């Protein structure tokens, strides 16, 4: 298992597609332990047409979504390594989300960095927690539990 | 007590494709709100969530509850006032106790049921559930703060 | 009932022109009752019209045509995703359509279509679109199913 | 007064993206007729779903384009070219009849609308005509629309 | 063939919405020149931001369209209308030169691309020409590309 | 006149809007001399749906467009400073483009940095040239001339 993955690799693992694939690159990854990835934030995103007119703010719920997708990548690869064929038959689902706190608004030009740690894992059930950071500062925190389920 | 999309557009700053509340059916000031958003396949999000399997994002369900809550907090204090609305902004500080029980898909009428757990000054804590045909599909608690637009 | 997943297996229409979310009633060579949810979160409303969201009358008719198409596909070959994937649908004629009430975000647009006549791939249906029990529009139409 | 471009169209019709289906007006006779057109390109969002690997301009949108052409005719015949008055107007479809599609419209076609006023009284205009591509009739249609103040 | 429609273009070029900027090919002389076009309509997403109340087809997209035309020419010159082989090739555009915009392009215009092979040495193709609206030259440019395995 | 401008400032000067506003932040600016700005590249951009399927590559022509907008921002603030009032009475027109080279493909996760200097300028006619960089490497080179004109 490598520690750096690019969008081409992410596309082979996550089922999310435009406009809900919110992870552009993975900078570090340790199986069963953690992942660090990020998503570039640019004004050229449809979401900003409505959030908000003349005041582009990246939706906090999307930051959370981005952290979850990062965790899902971590969970899957921790169990099957980089296996596109098996990834195509699995799907990660949100079970719970807790202790979410938004500290600083994310805006175009920002590099939204995800830092997720594995708090507990048993089979298909994974509990991760961490933060979203921009230039070293914590812009958000969250905890969530997800399940790796059958796509069919 | 009932507000249609045109009323909603005058209170909330959210616009396409992030305005996730279509109509308000019930509203008791300082108390509660019941509103909903129709889910249809003809929504852009379904192009990627997911291909060949349309499922309304759980985080967007939470977003819809937040918008309902902010509408509740705002109108409780100032009523239906478009003018004042433009001078205030309701952003969310925290979200907790979120649980997803059932997937939401095209054809569903996603109903938001939020109540005021507590409030002090401009800090408002709301909580409740998201329902589809009488069943709880999600639950969450959120804390918002009302401030002056920049 | 037939849900979006099933509708997708029969109708060739896709985003942003798939305007039927669920099929509630189906009677081969007789009639069909289906619907589409209308929400503000649809791109069409950016232009129809700004600050005044009104689902386009022509799209209501389109939705009725699609509902009629599903009835045609299934009356002809039953629920067969394999045959469906080779066909598409063409509008042939539209007539006697009248709009009575504007459809807007938050409405459940219900299609009610019955077959007036059919032969081969050519199907003629007519009926109404309803919101909460009221007729918001009436229309008759004829469409042709064909090989891609 | 007889030829208008997209700038002029945007100042009269209330429709906007992705529902403004008239690009240019080539000839206009007050209270009588109008000829306009819309270019059809693959680079339009409707083609993502109508259909996949077979782009066909929706018949219902051709009608919409004809109605919009009639709407422009109706408005200017009423108040002349007055953007300030047009700003707060809307256009509702009332009826559609005798429409027949003969030839599919595809990317690369110049969809030309030819509308003639069949009857009009106040805000209610009843127009009828055809949609053409390269001089051939691809569609026929009759429709009645009402111009209304945004209230 | 000499005339190709959108369904033919889709099988040769990898570009898809919103970056397929060639609607039809009207003329094609293997290794010599190509004449094709793209209709410009207000119903295109790019006009939402370029520019509000002043729809002007981006000059850079006119060049992109000219580049796509050159690519189709190069490819068809090498293998003809072969959808299967098309899936295994890519045309990287290396440079762009001598571009000049003389007249703005707007909704309602039929943007016609006129390109001819300037030089072909190995995997390198050099094309140049103009874009025209109703007989008038609206833009001109030179471009060089390299053919390679996808 | 300051040297750093964020998206809300760019919105008040450039007339470009979604999906054609392709500068996110200004990091350095010297009036009538040069400018350094950048646009974050993310998978969550509509353009990637067609360029290309299963292989996101930011269009070379859009990179040039981005450099042009940066130039236009420098040009305008050079003649009128940060003036939103006069900014809304103008648009920019591409006149020519020359010496364009595409050396490295740009992909999601990249921070596309624009480096432009003024080659010549008189009245509303500005001629700039420079590079587009990612992690300090030259991804593209270009020269272009633009004109600021009255919206009329
Ligand atoms: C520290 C912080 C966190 C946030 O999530 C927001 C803001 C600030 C914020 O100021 C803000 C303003 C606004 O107009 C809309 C928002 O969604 C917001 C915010 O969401
Ligand atoms: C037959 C064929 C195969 C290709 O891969 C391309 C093209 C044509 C092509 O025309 C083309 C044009 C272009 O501007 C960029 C491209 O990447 C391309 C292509 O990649
Ligand atoms: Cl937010
Ligand atoms: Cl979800
Ligand atoms: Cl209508
Ligand atoms: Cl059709
Ligand atoms: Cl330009
Ligand atoms: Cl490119």
């Amino acid at each position: 298992l490598q520690s750096q993955f690019f969008i081409e690799h992410i596309l082979q693992i996550l089922p999310h597609r435009y406009p809900m694939l919110l992870v552009d690159r993975i900078t570090e990854l340790q199986a069963n332990q953690k992942i660090v990835a990020y998503k570039n934030i640019t004004f050229n995103e449809d979401v900003f047409n409505g959030h908000f007119p003349n005041k582009p703010i990246f939706p906090g719920v999307l930051i959370v979504e981005g952290m979850a997708q990062s965790g899902g990548f971590l969970a899957f690869t921790s169990l099957w390594g980089f296996d596109p064929e098996i990834a195509k038959t699995k799907i990660v689902y949100f079970m719970t989300i807790d202790k979410v706190k938004f500290r600083i608004p994310v805006t175009p030009g920002d590099r939204l960095e995800y830092h997720l740690e594995v708090l507990k894992h048993k089979g298909m059930i994974w509990q991760v927690g961490g933060t979203a950071q921009v230039d070293g500062k914590v812009v958000a925190e969250a905890e969530l539990k997800a399940m790796i389920a059958e796509r069919e």
